[PDB]
């Protein structure tokens, strides 16, 4: 039964043997394929990739980030995570035209999305509470209450908020479904950088998958991902060859390591990686 | 190397073989995969599925519909497409409590969401002029002057407005791409019909790709079909079964009759289909 990390692997065969040349707003430029999907097994295995170490700190403070509605980087970066800075910078925001805005001020970015969906935003010390449709607690209450529900999504895609975030979303939406108590997730990723994101982002919403799962006590099932625009930037190619050498080692296990009620009160101890022995990190350029 | 709709196909037997029993809301159940992905080619050919005739006209006069921006099932009536009266009855919407709304009133959906996206919706009659995100014409704008972006995306899943609608929408979003003047589209659809509305889902976006194609000045590229719960309704397994067995004819063309400018100016004459020499229908509830 072959390794969930061949998938990954063997999109970037695909993007580099037949990914067409196109250019970026950082004329870097790329070699991009549009529409692929990968399925992760979840069950017993936790798919944090081995062929290249993931920064799972990261992943997972950035996750409580998500969850706790913020949309400070200053708060994200606190927590030792630098990832979310860069936008959130006085530099950043005044090419943006938002020379009013307090440094690390992201917007209505994901946490205000997931939680306050068509509240009015303001700015990222406001009290938000009552404010829109909380969609992360809303999929909780429907995988409780109605399982076969077809409509368990969170969208993070908010058109009319567009132009005051800092970025747009990479993670428009994500999915999620049970069957015979296990439970997956989709996740509809309209932009992968194939080299530094997507090994990240599989792990985030493989954890969002494992939280929600423990939460309405369901075994996790699939994560599936679905790329939009998938692309691999030129000056990570070399990196990418080297990376496709290296065979994997059998994924690491995720443990829970309390029993918690609600998911607003997981905190980064709760967790432990377990049997995490990933090859040496290679680098890549990013802005 | 499977083509066309020999990868509907295969999505259907992928579901017989490996699909899972599944309750849903109306009791009768389903065999049910969650995450699938097919590409259908729209490079001189055009994806109306063969092995079943699918309603052409219904497509047609739906995606026109969803351009004006109509909520009005009555107006989709008139053209002789029924497929969303149902839902805008008197006894449908009551059940929904809004006793107040007129039948055929849906409420806020897809033409709604395309055009006027985060605009107050009050009712199908008013006037909703300038308000809201214009997603439709924005996807064209971004696609003729930045085709690069990965950012060109019409998302008809709105939260807020959910409570409102008669139906949630199957079709979440859609995301466009651009590469060697080509224009493709992905679909993410949380929730398809393998029997019944599939097939007419994919005829629906491809069209839509054809005439943001031509608007543009683009050739049509790829449509790509991602879904979500994808299920097949147990009273469809004997039909479906019948349908595999009959072997695909080429799909047809899709001729645009005349230069068209802006995309409201499309009519249902401007659009021919040449070629189509479906299998006869197989009958679903
Ligand atoms: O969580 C994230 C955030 C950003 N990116 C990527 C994709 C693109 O390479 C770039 C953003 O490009 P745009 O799609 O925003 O234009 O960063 C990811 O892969 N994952
Ligand atoms: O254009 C459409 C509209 C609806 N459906 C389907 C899928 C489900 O069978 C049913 C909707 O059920 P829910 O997913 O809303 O629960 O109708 C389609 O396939 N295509
Ligand atoms: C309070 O007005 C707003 C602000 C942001 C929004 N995003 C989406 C909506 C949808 N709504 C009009 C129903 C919205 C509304």
């Amino acid at each position: 039964p072959p390794h969930g990390e061949l998938q990954y692997l063997g999109q970037i065969q695909h993007i580099l043997r037949c990914g067409v040349r196109k250019d970026d707003r950082t004329g870097t430029g790329t070699l991009s394929v549009f529409g692929m999907q990968a399925r992760y097994s979840l069950r017993d295995e936790f798919p944090l990739l081995t062929t290249k170490r993931v920064f799972w700190k990261g992943v997972l403070e950035e996750l409580l980030w998500f969850i706790k509605g913020s949309t400070n980087a200053k708060e994200l970066s606190s927590k030792g995570v630098k990832i979310w800075d860069a936008n959130g910078s006085r530099d950043f925001l005044d090419s943006l035209g938002f020379s009013t805005r307090e440094e690390g001020d992201l917007g209505p970015v994901y946490g205000f999305q997931w939680r306050h969906f068509g509240a009015e935003y303001r700015d990222m010390e406001s009290d938000y509470s009552g404010q829109g449709v909380d969609q992360l607690q809303r999929v909780i209450d429907t995988i409780k209450t109605n399982p076969d529900d077809r409509r368990i999504i969170m969208c993070a895609w908010n058109p009319r908020d567009l132009p005051l975030m800092a970025l747009p979303p990479c993670h428009a939406l994500c999915q999620f479904y049970v069957v015979n108590s296990e439970l997956s997730c989709q996740l509809y990723q309209r932009s992968g950088d194939m080299g530094l994101g997507v090994p990240f982002n599989i792990a985030s919403y493989a954890l969002l998958t494992y939280m929600i799962a423990h939460i309405t006590g369901l075994k996790p099932g699939d994560f599936i991902h679905t790329l939009g625009d998938a692309h691999i930037y030129l000056n990570h190619i070399e990196p990418l060859k080297i990376q496709l050498q290296r065979e994997p080692r059998p994924f690491p296990k995720l443990r829970i390591l309390r029993k918690v009620e609600k998911i607003d009160d997981f905190k980064a101890e709760d967790f432990q990686i377990e049997g995490y022995n990933p090859h040496p990190t290679i680098k890549m350029e990013m802005a």
